[PDB]
Formats: C-alpha cells, sequence, structure tokens
C-alpha cells in the first residue's frame, strides 16, 4: 500500500511556509517538487564523480552513468531498445526536434497534419511552423463540452495526405486521457505517424510505448519529480535511424572535414550535440528509480482516491464551474462564479495554497470554453485530503467575501 | 592576492582518489569542477524554493531569481542590457540558434561565411549545415605552424558577399587567443557580422562584449565552474529584436490561435521555448558570483604563472612535442615521441592524472598538424605546481618505460 506521510517526508519543500502559512503545493502539473533522493543524487555526482563524457577514469564512469540512465528510461516506458531514446531539454525540445528532423523530410506541400484542440502550445507551435515552412495544412480534432475529443470527426480529418497525428496522452488542463491505442491504429491505417505528448502521463500510471505502438513519445523530467533541463524523446528504431540530424556540433559527428564535408554518427547520439546535461541526466535516473520504487500502480491508486475525494468535496462550493470529464487524471480546472481566475488564485496564494491561473499554455482550449483563463489545482502523489479541505474551504471563503 | 589552497577547499571533487591515487584533474577545458557554493545553491533551490516560472509566491520568486541571473550574466560580460542575453543549453545550442534564426534569413545563395581552421566542431558543423541549406560557401582562415591564424589571408577571404565571421576567442586545443577586436573591425567594414565562440575565454580573464563590438557571443556554464545544461547567447539588441524564433512552444508566444495563426513575444523570451532549466540557471548565477568574488584578474595572474611554470618544467621531458603559441591560455596540447596519445593518456590516468586525449572536437586542427590525436592538459585556477610536477614526472616515466 501507499503511505502519503512517508512519501511527503522525502520532499523538503513541503515543510516550507508561504505568506506565514504552511504551503499546500497544488501546482505539480506545471512542475513537480523533487525528493531528497533526486536532489542528492545530482549533488553527489557534482561532489564526487564529475567529468566530461566520452579514456580517463572519471570521464569513463560518467559516460557509463549516462548510458545507464538511457537504459533505465527505455525500460521505464518499455521501449524495445535503449537506442530508441534521445536526451532532450524537455517535451518542447523533443517535439521541435521531430518537427524539424522528421517533419522537414516527410511533410510536403499539400499534405496535412492533425492535432487536437486541447493540445499544449508545445504540441501546436512547432507544427504551425512546420506547416508554414513546407506549405502543409494543420487540421484540428475539436472538443466536446465535457473535455473529450470529438472522435466522430476523425474520418473527415484523416485522408491519404495525412502525414502525422500529434496528440496529447493526458491534457494538462482537463485531465482527459485520450484513447491513444485506437487513434494510433486508425492513424497507421493511412500511413500516418503518431507523436504522443506524454508530459502529463508518465507520473500517473505505467506507460508502455510498445503496447501503444506510437512512433514518437516525449515527456519532461521536471514533471516526473526530477530536475529541470532534461527530458526524453522516444522514436521507433526504424524511423530514428532514417532521420537526419537537427543540431550540429561535437559528439554527433563521425568525421569533420573542411574540404570533404562532414558525416554523422549513429542514432540516438546523432541527435545529441555538444555537452549533455549530465547533472540533469543523473537526477532523472534517480527520479525514475524513486518513482519505480513507490510503484506507478500504487501512485495511480492513491491519486485516483484523492481525486474522487476532491471532486466530491468541491460539490459544496457554490457557483464552482469545473471543466473536463469526471474521470480526469491529475488536475482540476475550475472557475469560481464570475470572478477572474487571477483574483481567485491570488486569494488562494494568500492562504498559502499554490494553484496556477491563466491560459495554461492552452489558449485554443480556453477559447473553446469562451473564457480567458482558468484555475487549476494538481493532485499529485504527495498531496493530502487535508490540502483538498484547505482548497475547498478557501474557495468557499472567496465566494462569501467577493460574492 | 590569490590563494590556491583556499580555492581548492571549495571543490569537493579534488579530495577524490582515482585508481587508489590522489586525483590531479587536468581536464577543466573539457568541463570544470564545481565549488560547493555552486552545487549547494542549486540543491538549496530544489530544497526550499522550487516552482515553475511565470501569480503564486514560489513561482513569482523563482521567476525573479532567473531574471536576476540574466541580469548578473549581462553585467559579467558587460552587455548593455540584460535583454541581450538568451539562456541556451550551452555554446553548441547557442551557435545552432544563431545559424538557424539569423543565418536562414541573412545568408543567401552565393554568399560566403568565414570560420577558422582551429574552430571547435560546435563552431563548424552548424555553418556547414547552413551553407548546405542556402547554397552558400564556407571559407576558412588557415593556421600558422605556431598555432596562430594566418591573418594575411583575410583580404582574399573577405569580400562584399561575406555575411558572417564565426571565430573562437580562445582555442580549446592550442590556447591561442585570437585578436578579436581587430578582426571584428575588419569584418564590420564589409557589413559582415561576427559570432565569437567564447567557451574557453570567460573563465580565464574579463570579457567585455561592448569593447569587442561582437554581434554574437556564446559560452557554456559547465566550463565556468557551473552546472551542465546551461549557457549564454549574447546578441546585439538591434539584431536580436529582428531575429525570428527558432524553437516554438510555450512562453515564446504572445497569442496562439488555431484559425488566426500565432504571434511571438519580445526578445530574449522569444528564443526560450518551454520550461527553462531553472536549476541550471540558479547554479550558473552562483558560478558567476563565485568567480567574480575571486576576481578574474586574480585568476588570470595565478593561471598565467602556473602556465609559465608548466612550460618551463616540461622542457625536461625528452621527445615532447608541444602545439600552439608560447603565450597560450588554459591548455597545453602535446604528444610524447611517437607514442599514440591514447596510450600516453592511459598511463597518466593510471597515475591518477586526468588529461584528455583524442581529436578534442577539432578534427581539422588535428589534420593541419598531420596527427590523429593529441594529449591536452588544462591548468585551471585550482591546479597546483605539484600537479604540474606529477604530469612532468609521469611523462618522463612513460618515456623511459616505452622508449
Ligand atoms: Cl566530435
Ligand atoms: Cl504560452
Amino acid at each position: 500500500i501507499f503511505s502519503v506521510d512517508k512519501v511527503r517526508a522525502d520532499f523538503p519543500v513541503l515543510s516550507r511556509e508561504v505568506n506565514g502559512l504552511p504551503l499546500a503545493y497544488l501546482d505539480s502539473a506545471a512542475s513537480a517538487q523533487k525528493p531528497s533522493q533526486v536532489i542528492d543524487a545530482e549533488a553527489e555526482f557534482y561532489r564526487h564523480g564529475y567529468a566530461a563524457v566520452h579514456i580517463h577514469t572519471l570521464s569513463a564512469q560518467a559516460t557509463e552513468k549516462m548510458e545507464n540512465v538511457r537504459k533505465r528510461a527505455s525500460l521505464f516506458i518499455n521501449a524495445r531498445s535503449a537506442e530508441e531514446l534521445v536526451f532532450v531539454r524537455g517535451t518542447t525540445e523533443g517535439i521541435n526536434l521531430v518537427a524539424n528532423s522528421w517533419g522537414n523530410s516527410n511533410v510536403r506541400a499539400g499534405d496535412n497534419i492533425i492535432i487536437s484542440q486541447m493540445e499544449h502550445h508545445a504540441n501546436i507551435v512547432p507544427w504551425q511552423m512546420l506547416c508554414a515552412r513546407v506549405g502543409a495544412e494543420l487540421r484540428v480534432i475539436p472538443l466536446n463540452p465535457d473535455g473529450t475529443l470529438q472522435l466522430e470527426t476523425l474520418p473527415t480529418l484523416f485522408d491519404e495526405k495525412t502525414r502525422l497525428l500529434a496528440i496529447t496522452h493526458v491534457s494538462n488542463v482537463l485531465g482527459t486521457e485520450n484513447p491513444l491505442a485506437e487513434m494510433i491504429t486508425l492513424a497507421h491505417q493511412h500511413g500516418a505517424k503518431v507523436l504522443v505528448d506524454g508530459a502529463q502521463a508518465v507520473m500517473h500510471h505505467p506507460v508502455d510505448v510498445q503496447a501503444l505502438d506510437c512512433d514518437f513519445y516525449v515527456f519532461s523530467g521536471h514533471k516526473l519529480y526530477g530536475p529541470t533541463g532534461i527530458g526524453i524523446l522516444y522514436v521507433k528504431e526504424a524511423l530514428l535511424q532514417e532521420m537526419p540530424p537537427w543540431e550540429g556540433g561535437g559528439s554527433m559527428i563521425a568525421t569533420v572535414s573542411l574540404s570533404e564535408g562532414t558525416t554523422w554518427t549513429k542514432a540516438p547520439w546523432r541527435f545529441e550535440a555538444g555537452t549533455p546535461n549530465t547533472g540533469g541526466i543523473i537526477g532523472l535516473g534517480a527520479a525514475l528509480e524513486y518513482v519505480s520504487a513507490l510503484g506507478l500502480n500504487n501512485i495511480a491508486e492513491y491519486e485516483q482516491n484523492l481525486m474522487h475525494y476532491a471532486l466530491s468535496q468541491l460539490e459544496s462550493v457554490p457557483d464552482l464551474t469545473l471543466y473536463g470529464p469526471q474521470n480526469r487524471l491529475g488536475v482540476i480546472a475550475f472557475n469560481l462564479g464570475k470572478h477572474h481566475a487571477y483574483d481567485v488564485g491570488s486569494f488562494l496564494d494568500n492562504y498559502g495554497i499554490a494553484v496556477r491561473t491563466g491560459h495554461h499554455c492552452a489558449m485554443p482550449l480556453m477559447a473553446y470554453y469562451n473564457v480567458p483563463a482558468m484555475c487549476r489545482a494538481s493532485l499529485a502523489m504527495y498531496n493530502t485530503h487535508e490540502e483538498v479541505d484547505r482548497l475547498v474551504t478557501g474557495l468557499q471563503r472567496i465566494h462569501r467575501l467577493l460574492g
């Protein structure tokens, strides 16, 4: 079983006070707090084992630590091979890498690409720049009122010119989990590849990219209780070894000549130019170990119970509008009466409750719902029923005071 | 005055043992060790102040810490304005950013770009990919035997079609410091812009980009006694606010619409997509503080004396070939007799002496000297006369044993 009190003991930030009051951090979807095991694994590497990667001993051990983290990450998402994983800055850079290296040589004038109306900007803007570069069309799967995809529109959007579906696994605003396996079957029937944005999935339940059969999969370390500046791009081996490089420089070359040109090295490493973020890679590996030791199924069970408790308690908040489906994961998007989200979040911060307010990097989603902004509370593995009670009580107080 | 013993006390890695013997780390040019003040500033941020950047309190304080580091970095290199600095992964990503955002809209078919024969691959490969994309020509300033540029060839290389000179401040192999101010005057007389690769300069002496009048300047945090995964790209305000975005996604947009297109936000931030590497940014700011507190002029004086001692002592090594000028900064590139550098570096590692062997991401430089590889010892602010003595003695032993 899961013990939230033992877990919280690993997270030093949770002891913090904000505005004189004890912090209730309900913004893990924007970025997750990190346990001491992750923080110290990075610090200890800098303290005792630091060197540049790729003869001498510290450098050879550091190179081996980084390839071990690549292997551990590939097992964490059940990729066939460690060499199907590229180290990137985060989800955003991973998507841009695919959009340029794979997009520029596989999406031509007159083609189309399909995204959804709930996509994070990370999974919109690189496809808009790709379509502008090659003269292709960006198609959009629209939303239902309850925050799910209008799956009936897929036949009018998929045709023989559809090169790619780029789709979120779990919405960072609505908490909707999309039916990826079926959508990927449909997409593959047309010869379309599928990129999955998994930035909000990998911390809530197990993820298996062989079962999903996605062609690309991306996520960020810092939302997986890990350090900033590191993330993972998974690509099917057969596609990856055909993709050209994106960033150029050291470590991604085989030979460099000023008169005979330059040749590239083999995949993953062809896509990793310059000094890797070894500090972040070390912290990411520790983050995967820590999460695996708790067990993603145990995390999923505790988070689902906490979510059901929260949705039940929030029924006692007058004039509360929720957005998204009842079976959401991770986040609760809401607005309080007619009050602007900025004001609501500001009162909640004043009680020491951290929630995010604004467009959540999902402006088309906001426009679909005809609001400028939303509040969002995240309910992660280290959050408690008591913090939910503080959120409920605070919204009630804000309603009485401002109503 | 400088006290190397007090400085070394800040660096926990220096206590390490390698192969049972005390470490002599002479590979700071590949990556620098970090002081506790840098390591702990990052750890403490994760422990007590962590949040996503850009209403609630932790997030507002984190956003302010990152913009303070941007300001501190701009003062460190004497840029006019903090908004002339873009946070990048490192030198390599900074150069690729310029090559794509600025290069693609300013270098056309039939134009030419000038680099030097001593450039790191980071400052070659992105210009080769740019020239291949737009149909331009890559011109090369050749070397003199002593490791300096053949400055006489500049009139045959600069013409009216020269769009850009990309040039290293200090060679990572030879330790040559190039006459940047004069070369930038010449380049500007033709309407050419100048990118300076400063990755080997910013830790050895003060750097002033207003005095240099360079148009772009790049360096890496991890060689500046800082964390991995962070670096700085400086661009003159007038050029930067004309440059289009490179990576797309959150935080670099002003508005995102699926029907009316997307607009971009103002410079620096237009070039920073997705979650910044706040952990690395915090560590970088601490690294700049630590180096400023020692004083770059004090570092330069101690490192120059250590270098003169090393070059004098190495005269007692039979069959030692040195590469580069006598007034080198930071590094000593050498080969021992006819022995391959890999073997020499392997014996030195066995004595607990870390040097780098290989092409040092400078294959054209190696070919100029008609060798496949070189050894390189770095002499940084925390290295000692005693470690030089260990290097000298070790090379002597290797010569006797293998000669
Ligand atoms: Cl290389
Ligand atoms: Cl945004």
